[PDB]
């Protein structure tokens, strides 16, 4: 066998990556990236194998050549008999959230109000809700909408990162990776839950993951989700209960790539690697478990039941769905047939 190269995004994931790397006795190895995108082009180089990526960077990679291989399954009910791995995915729910003390704002009242988004490209965070904007308003200028926004991976200088905070010591302001206060569902949530935005573009999940005790962290100890509506898209506010009625689509599930000539060995590697640091793995919890991080989703979501096989060998755009790929289209014609790198 040859190892597999895990590709890392900033130094949060990096750390996790080591001691996997440790535990796994060396079949896994990690490269590191400042972001997803640097990391999708070590990949392309060959000098990375893998990473797990959101429908949105799916997106990316796929134009680039890069493949899916196994996606993260969380828990569901149906298909219950069914082994996790061999278990057809669900998706997410993308959903727009904001304090229910913050009365009479609704879908229609988002012009001007402040805004957090997990980063720019990605599914729940970007391309579902700026989508839906640029379709409503007939404009390509959703970079005037917010008056200011959190969202990871824009211009520092611009509105679009105003609200961002950077790390410990205010560095890093607005970079796409988890050093930067508000990135990703958890840190856009927090960017909501501590009043820096009026509306957070999270999924379902986090809600429930970060409220009524579910999280220790300080800032999520005391949040309640009686405290939270979402915005649905015909103007009505529901309680955080109602998702199945009030989202704002259906995202697929994030996802392991890499390059096509690789994707069988890298496949093999990770069904083996989490019998041992999975779920119900013979050294999870007593030694590393692969879907744990302390609420912080470093490589992988940490809802993730499994890593699942795919079944139809899809392509990215079948993977991600002509409604979705349809969807992303649209949108990247305001900032068509190639790859960006
Ligand atoms: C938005 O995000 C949220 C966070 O991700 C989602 O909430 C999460 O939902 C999942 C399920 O989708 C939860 O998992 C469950 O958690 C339980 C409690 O911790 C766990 O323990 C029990 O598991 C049992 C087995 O499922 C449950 O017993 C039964 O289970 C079966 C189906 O498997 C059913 O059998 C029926 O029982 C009836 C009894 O009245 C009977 O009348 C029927 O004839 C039938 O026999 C039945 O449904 C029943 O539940 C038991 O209820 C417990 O659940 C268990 O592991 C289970 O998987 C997560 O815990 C939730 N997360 C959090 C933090 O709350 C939310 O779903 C999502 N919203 C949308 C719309 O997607
Ligand atoms: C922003 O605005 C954009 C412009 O309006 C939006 O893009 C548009 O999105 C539409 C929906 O995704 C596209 O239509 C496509 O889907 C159609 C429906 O597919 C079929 O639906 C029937 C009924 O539900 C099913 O029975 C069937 O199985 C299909 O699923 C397509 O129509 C059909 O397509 C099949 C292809 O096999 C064909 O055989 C049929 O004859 C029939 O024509 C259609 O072809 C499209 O694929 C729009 O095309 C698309 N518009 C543009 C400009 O591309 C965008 O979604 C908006 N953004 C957001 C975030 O909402
Ligand atoms: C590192 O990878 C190797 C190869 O998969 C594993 O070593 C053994 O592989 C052989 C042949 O495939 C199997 O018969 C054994 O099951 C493996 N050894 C044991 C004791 O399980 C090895 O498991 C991997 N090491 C770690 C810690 O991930
Ligand atoms: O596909 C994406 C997208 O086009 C972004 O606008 C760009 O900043 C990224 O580098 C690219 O990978
Ligand atoms: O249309 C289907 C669907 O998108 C499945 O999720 C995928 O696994 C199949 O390959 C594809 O044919
Ligand atoms: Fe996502
Ligand atoms: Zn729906
Ligand atoms: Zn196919």
């Amino acid at each position: 066998y040859t190892r597999v190269v895990w590709c890392a995004v900033g130094p949060e994931e990096q750390k996790k990556c080591q001691q996997w790397s440790q535990q796994s006795g060396q079949n896994v190895t990690c490269a590191t990236a400042s972001t997803t995108d640097d990391c999708i082009v070590l990949v392309l180089k060959g000098e990375a194998d893998a990473l797990n990526l959101d429908g949105g960077y799916i997106y990316t990679a796929g134009k680039c050549g890069l493949v899916p291989v196994l996606a993260e399954n969380r828990k569901s009910s149906k298909h219950s008999s069914l082994d996790c791995v061999l278990r057809p995915t669900e998706g997410y729910l993308a959903v727009a959230v904001v304090k229910k003390a913050n009365e009479g704002l609704t879908w229609n009242s988002l012009k001007d109000k402040k805004s957090c988004h997990t980063a720019v490209d990605r599914t729940a965070g970007w391309n579902i809700p700026m989508g839906l904007i640029v379709n409503q308003t007939g404009s390509c200028a959703f970079d005037e909408f917010f008056s200011q926004s959190c969202a990871p991976g824009a211009d520092p200088k611009s509105r679009l990162c105003a609200l961002c905070a950077g790390d410990d010591q205010g560095l890093d302001k607005c970079v796409p990776n988890s050093k930067e206060k508000y990135y990703g569902y958890t840190g856009a949530f927090r960017c909501l839950a501590e009043d820096v935005g009026d509306v957070a573009f999270v999924k379902n999940d986090t809600v429930w993951e970060n409220t009524n005790g579910e999280s220790t962290a300080d800032w999520a100890k005391n949040l309640k989700r009686e405290d939270f509506r979402l915005l649905c898209l015909d103007g009505t506010r529901k309680p955080v209960t109602e998702a199945q009625s009030c989202h704002l689509a259906v995202a697929p599930n994030h996802a392991v790539v890499s390059r096509s000539d690789r994707a069988a060995h890298v496949e093999q590697v990770l069904l083996h690697q989490q019998a041992l640091f999975g779920k119900n793995g013979k050294n999870c919890p007593d030694k590393f478990c692969l879907f744990k991080s302390e609420t912080k989703n470093l490589l992988f979501n940490d809802n993730t039941e499994c890593l699942a096989k795919l079944g139809g060998r899809p392509t990215y755009e079948e993977y991600l769905g002509t409604e979705y790929v349809t969807a992303i289209a649209n949108l990247k014609k305001c900032s068509l047939e190639a790859c960006a790198f």
